[PDB]
């Protein structure tokens, strides 16, 4: 109990900063267009990031690791000052070294760290990638359906194979983030005995893919012009694919746990290092040095797993919006075309 | 009001540097040729750089963070300086500190810099690829057309399927720069009938697409030669798909607000810890840090959506040449060729 | 004898850090899902990781370098400690140098280090996607063959022809981990007989594509379908290509052994530069610069064959899973598809 | 006039230095064989680097930067030693300074330099694959129109074919060097006739493009091989869209004139914190300074647009050969494979 | 004579270490299995490396510039102990300088040094993903030769043809590797009469092309799979044009000088700017700082071109035994499916 009612209250802190972190996981992205670019360059930005550094949860995140590392500056300060007062019985000495090994180990320390947020952020750029090759495939092969497929018995079908490739998205969407409701993002999308047959399913943008497979299978087609048109869906198993290993497959764990453990040892004997050029200069130096390398590294961790930071709602919602614009330019361009001839 | 009308003032420098850098963006750019490469080369490239630093429009960014952190240092030198004096009641000490800390976090501070402008020049290189792939398949697509198309009662749907095809890529330019007049630019590519149609479409670029694609199904072609075609029109959808996003999802915004608050809380600091080696040399030194070390920012926030660095409009103007000279070379190739046999 | 019995107790902790690191090789990995990446980003991360520094594969490799090294700390320091007590002959120096030469140095060792180790990471990366494609490959391919295969005379070769291409991902898994049961791992997914050919075949994932590729043509298919088929064939033979490669070629070796001659000679000299300044916390500091600056060597030696730090039994069953779900699935889309209709 | 003769005589250098550096961009280079590579690993190439370096046409462009900045040292050094010899007012302070604010911006000023190298030496890497894909895709048309086309009444199209893709390579590298002459470099590839069309197009390599694609719709072929040899000619389009915008496009050159003035500010007060620890080897020091810095610079700048230090005359001149080997093998590779039967 | 028998005896050792690393290239390499895995991470390594670090043929290439460099130290190291001993005139200063400049450009020359062996590595991965794709190419042509080709008339094309396939990288290798045997290597894989042929071509890899590609027009196959076996054969022709791009192009010359002068320059002044902080240690340091600097470059001059670090021969055979073990398993597979069925 004396030493479980001291356990509990140590983690306060630490359980407060992972809520806030992942409800800011949870918050909805949106597309940036031209105004917010604007907003993004303008001169105030260095303003304005500076004021918002108290509710960005980055900073909230690293709000335990600064205050371990500067408490432990306070108890290496304390003591060393009590010690150069004679309030100790003698056997006692400074905790002060040189700063020349820390000199030598220091450019090692900044390439490892910006290595590891250069892993990260590729992570996050072969997300972006594959989202944008997803969407691209959506929208073309809508395209080519509204094109390709011609017969007036075919209708029915050509109608519920434009609402799988609009699903797909949405399904992948559901698939790579945590809370999702399948159920409620396809229930305009998808017929009602349609969206059973996928809520059945364990791997649901599998199940909409054998859906279009299907389909195409069944359509009144020219054998050339069908191996034109599933051709188009490969596109989708590359987007599941990538997307899959993005979340099974973390940066290999041996380099994340080095830049821990490095950066760990290099804060705790930093204030000894200090002492001789700084003495009680030793607490703001290891709070600064604490925040701003444990911040690169907060970076690297929040986007390694990307798709939370990705408008994954926005990008489905376009394949959905191109498909229904198509559909209604379809009657006055056929009608211009008719007219050229 | 007293609050009201200084916290106004202080608007008058980072509006106009605001006004001025946008100005900049909407400046038309022009191709290199031969002799621009032979200017950009020179050995007077050192001096003329140098001579229109006051014209260059990411200097008139840098003013009101320079500006700031030159102030700053002003204030710690003068307080620094009145208490050298002993001009101040004696509780107030020397803002004074050693320069060890920074040494540490020198490198790291560079690397982190160096890395947010290196993914800034990717989103650069990565719309420039884009873009050359665009071009080269709008004019790979026409050329095919030219050759494949053959029936004389498919005369008129050739010349409009040709004008899409030029279309487009001007479609696509006012699709991502900011204030683009589409009516105006397609004025003499589109029919005036085309165009009306064209405009009503909230997705401009996806409208071309399509009656790119209705034009394919409707011309008298062996179905191995229309797929053969309509093969060609994937690189359109790749092009939106890849430009789109570049202005959709900026660098994840975690890391570029990192940037910002390191140089924010190094430039605020800086004066106090060169004071001892340096004393009202704090003023110049922050001045050229602020302006070098920001200056590396404003480079990779300027280039972080490219478009307007790029000169789209002559990249579009060469599909358009390309494609007349190859009208007007068709009669003297066909008779050459004929010759031949 | 006598320099034959010391020669052997020398080799007691290499060879114990030797098995305790292959034995790590063995260990069996999952896929992370949603709760492992909240444990993974959590602000417990960074104490976990220093507790479990005592049981991690790394850090007991590690530990035969660092020892030698802080031995050699030690004979250092104790040879100076005696040398200023006077009590050797006098023509004895003190083994102390300016630390001006390592400083210059510092920034080329910690380059050199972080670019064997992202060599090591590009060659992880090339493993992932190579098996990020295969496993695609195999989802699409089976996806297709489920479509395709029509006839009702070739349900037995369509039942073959499916079992084959869940088996290869198994069969290339075997061809690149050491110690491997392909009969074991294949013997609920091959026919008895199959698995006889193939266990007698020395290129095991050679001998399914063999299989694949003559069961494409005994299927009573129109010969624009087989060549569609067949072509979903080449992702196997590059997946076995670049795999191979992976083993078969390391990172250029002269490479490798300059990090590790750089990091020698370093380590060897480097309590003599650091005397003057530190004099007994030589020790410690050598300690802490030889653990921090192998580990980073460590990392990318143990990632650049990188396999075994793949899930590559997770990865082989979500094909499986993914095959048997939609052979269930088929007649409920089959239903559903012929009610549109 | 006592400003304008002035004005004129600083211009002899960095003149003959532009004039020096122009004739080295159109100087003849060679592919490189094996006694090259054995020539270029050799142990004295350290020697003769150094002998050949005022030779060098980095070196003599680097002359205008190194002589101003090593006259801006000297005048710096003797206002400094006519101050400590008190020969002047005495209201004349020493120009010195702290190098601790150079210490901390030295390792940023390196990133920054390397960056824009780096990203030179990749439009350098881009411009070599480019040039490797159009000449393999012309080896490759090349060989399958010898193979394809067999029928006898097309002997005159197929040879008029063949010197068409010979052609193409000739074309593009003479729309991408400045002072090209391709009716000489045509004169013996191209029928008179055909050459004076090419001649009369403003874009020549687009021009060959459409004889290869009419010449392939007059050959009788079935449309299945007529769309297979078609599909070959889109690599020319790519490697027209890939070298011109090599040449429209350069680096964004607010991040090439950031490193001008960075490098240029550097050295201009590089003497007056050298001062203080070097006194009169501020001339040496600055002058070593300047001409290292500056040649990493200016490498990147010779190489960003890298068609002239491409050896485009012999990777032509290999296309050529290998088509006349192939048109002389015909004959005896028919006669084996027809014995074989 | 006088100066001419003193200019040889100089170049004994340069000529013995370029004699030594050219017979190093012509070593015979071997693919590495697991078991040379785990020799490959052994916990012995390190001191394995440093033990053959006197057989290694990258640190006698270096004896020459290190030699050179630590003579130039014990030059300046003897005529400054003579001048600090009163023993020359009075007129000769102490060559001696602060190592303040050599500080601010150590982070350059680091930087420039690793950019220049990531440059040669990026040449080594692309020779290696090029060797990887015509091996897989090969690999796949083959069984697709051995699914595809079923007439009995063509049992003497299809041996003869699958021969051209195995003979294909055996060609390559030859092609690439400067003193190669494709008689000697050709003699058991082609036909008496079909390697006199290839023995009169000069492009013998071409040649080899043009028997698969004539081979596959006089086989007795629809046009369709015709087709699809040619399109096999661009894989070929992309080999051959990365692999002499590689050989043709290196890194630009102007790159690699600039490395070379950088480390010459620095080297000479080295010993001047550590006398103050070292006296004699000088010698040992410009050794340990030449021999540990000019090793990085060397690295990379070795790797540049990467071909004969590869174990070529090694992946030829794999390609050989492959197509074997299928020509055995045919019979067995066929009974296999036909069971089946």
């Amino acid at each position: 109990s004396p030493v479980q009612t001291l356990i509990s209250i140590l983690r306060i802190i630490p359980d407060w900063s992972d809520r806030t972190q992942e409800r800011g996981m949870r918050q909805h992205r949106t597309l940036y267009d031209h105004e917010k670019w604007m907003h993004h360059r303008s001169s105030y930005r260095h303003l304005r990031h500076l004021l918002s550094s108290l509710s960005s949860r980055v900073i909230l995140s690293l709000i335990p690791p600064v205050i371990a590392f500067t408490l432990v500056a306070v108890v290496i300060a304390s003591y060393n000052t009590a010690v150069a007062l004679d309030l100790l019985p003698g056997i006692f000495p400074l905790l002060r070294s040189s700063s020349l090994p820390y000199q030598l180990t220091a450019p090692a320390l900044a390439l490892l760290l910006v290595f590891r947020t250069e892993a990260s952020y590729s992570r996050f750029e072969e997300g972006r990638k594959s989202w944008t090759e997803v969407i691209a495939g959506a929208n073309d092969f809508a395209r080519q359906i509204i094109s390709s497929v011609e017969t007036s018995g075919d209708a029915q079908l050509k109608k519920a194979l434009l609402q799988y490739i609009v699903a797909f998205p949405v399904a992948l969407k559901c698939h790579v983030i945590y809370g999702s409701d399948i159920a409620r993002d396809l229930q305009n999308l998808l017929e009602v005995d349609d969206l059973l047959v996928v809520l059945n399913s364990k791997h649901r943008p599998g199940c909409i893919i054998q859906f279009i497979s299907r389909s195409l299978q069944l359509l009144k087609l020219e054998e050339s012009r069908r191996i034109m048109l599933q051709s188009k869906i490969s596109c989708f198993h590359e987007g599941i694919g990538i997307c899959e290993q993005l979340i099974g497959t973390p940066i290999p764990l041996s380099a994340t746990r080095l830049t821990s453990r490095f950066l760990v040892l290099w804060h705790l004997t930093l204030p000894i290092i200090l002492w001789d050029d700084c003495h009680w200069i030793v607490v703001p130096a290891t709070f600064i040095s604490a925040a701003s390398l444990f911040c690169i590294e907060q970076v690297g961790v929040l986007i390694e797993e990307p798709f939370p930071m990705l408008a994954l709602d926005d990008l489905c919602n376009s394949v959905r919006n191109n498909v229904q614009e198509a559909l209604a330019s379809e009657k006055l361009i056929r009608a211009r075309l008719a007219a050229k001839g």
